[PDB]
């Protein structure tokens, strides 16, 4: 609650649709155009690995073989309810990719690691946009929800399937339009709705998965990374926006 006010004019215009129950965090967000500063740095995150940004977008993860980046915000975030919209683009040559994108909410900064190009074992919730199928299933491109306390090791192999709290099956990759997650906690349920990009609507969004009742730490960095193997895509986000939500 209250308006923000660490915030200049410029900026003010620049966020003018994200401003105007839903209260912008201007401190936890980016988006492009001129998403970085003139030293290379984007305001209030951290970038890590092989994550590149620029004016348009942060490449998190480009389409060489094992490649690993993440972006965090500099700074914990304490709200009691949330909502992050995040828009991506997942783009290869051909049909079949690798590995994906993760979006975290999570008690310390995975900077560098084994899990979408961020850390294991971590206290929090990742939603895991995994394209490839490592369990020969034939269910991927999949959208899965694992919740961790410190004490599991993600289990690549099996595709994070016997850990996961929800999971749907939604093809996020080669879209003609920028792909867009909405991610929201809410008196104690976190959803995820998709928009997959078939159409220049922005609100065009379809619910993937929920969980009731998840508990969650009560202050976290928001995060996203991602990865790539022996299939490599571009993995770029073009923006992260954060919203605080009451009653
Ligand atoms: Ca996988
Ligand atoms: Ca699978």
């Amino acid at each position: 609650h209250h308006h923000h006010s660490s915030g200049l004019v410029p900026r003010g215009s620049h966020m003018a649709g994200t401003q105007a129950h839903r209260r912008f965090e201007y401190k936890y967000s980016f988006k492009g155009p001129h998403l970085v500063q003139s030293d290379g740095t984007v305001p209030f995150w951290a970038h890590a690995g092989n994550a590149i940004p620029s004016a348009d977008q942060i490449r998190i993860a480009p389409s060489l073989k094992s490649q690993r980046g993440s972006v965090w915000t500099k700074t914990k975030a304490a709200f009691e309810n949330w909502e992050v919209e995040v828009t991506f683009r997942v783009t290869g040559r051909g049909r079949i990719g690798a590995d994906g994108l993760a979006i975290w909410y999570t008690e310390n900064q995975g900077l560098d690691g084994p899990v979408f190009g961020s850390a294991d074992m971590w206290n929090g919730v990742g939603i895991f946009f995994d394209s490839f199928d490592n369990d020969g299933k034939k269910n991927n491109p999949a959208i899965v929800v694992v919740g961790n306390n410190g004490q599991i090791n993600y289990d690549h192999q099996n595709d994070g399937a016997t850990q996961a709290l929800a999971s749907c099956q939604r093809d996020f990759r080669n879209k003609p339009y920028p792909v867009r997650a909405k991610i929201t906690y809410y008196q104690k349920t976190l959803t995820v709705m998709i928009n997959n990009g078939f159409t220049p609507d922005k609100n065009d969004y379809e619910f993937c998965a929920k969980v009731e009742n998840m508990v969650i730490p009560t202050q976290g960095h928001f995060g996203i990374s991602a990865a790539t193997g022996g299939l490599a895509d571009d993995h770029d986000v073009l923006s992260f926006l954060t919203f605080q939500l009451t009653e």
